[PDB]
């Protein structure tokens, strides 16, 4: 409908796949080459379905900060025959707050879904499903089951992936440029 939704759509149409694990269907953001991200609670194994194609996982790393705290991001390398468009230049370098974000989801349940979530707080620490978690972004929207892996964007920046909510607020794990240096 406007410039926020334009940038979000641009990301969804070239840099997402539908990922299926034994824990369900997730929006999965491809970042560069065969490298993608997914919430750690998806429990990625040796084999994952990508757009309903059986795919070997070449590597999977559940990220933690240098305090050995959960970040709720898993970086996955897929045995896929095609590279993602490199979007690393859209990733922030530092922890920050943001105005006017969009949460974008694409699954079987929720195809072509875009949510204007408003202001995004650098929230920091969250007890996420009983797990202490760092680098959390918060927005005041009542997000629902099915939205995990959803991409959080501003105009020009890919800032996070949706990892949970409490019925009033939603919570995203930060994406930082430094996660995807090679």
């Amino acid at each position: 409908m406007g410039p926020g939704f334009d940038f979000a759509q641009a990301i969804m149409k070239k840099n997402t796949v539908i990922a299926r694990t034994e824990k369900g269907e997730f929006t999965m953001l491809g970042v560069y080459d065969r490298v993608a991200v997914i919430p750690t609670h998806a429990s990625v194994g040796e084999i994952i379905y990508i757009n309903d194609v059986e795919t070997r996982v070449l590597d999977a790393c559940a990220l933690r900060d240098l305090t050995d705290t959960n970040l709720e991001i898993t970086i996955v390398k897929l045995d896929r025959n095609q590279k993602f468009r490199d979007i690393r230049h859209f990733l922030p370098r530092c922890e920050d707050d943001y105005n006017d974000a969009v949460l974008s989801v694409h699954t079987s349940k929720f195809p072509n879904m875009y949510i204007p979530v408003g202001q995004v707080t650098n929230y920091g620490f969250l007890n996420l499903g009983g797990t202490p978690t760092h680098r959390i972004l918060m927005y005041n929207f009542p997000t629902r089951a099915g939205q995990c892996g959803g991409v959080v964007t501003t105009t020009g920046k890919v800032i996070g992936i949706h990892v949970g909510g409490n019925g009033a607020q939603g919570f995203a794990a930060m994406l930082l440029h430094s996660y995807f240096t090679d």
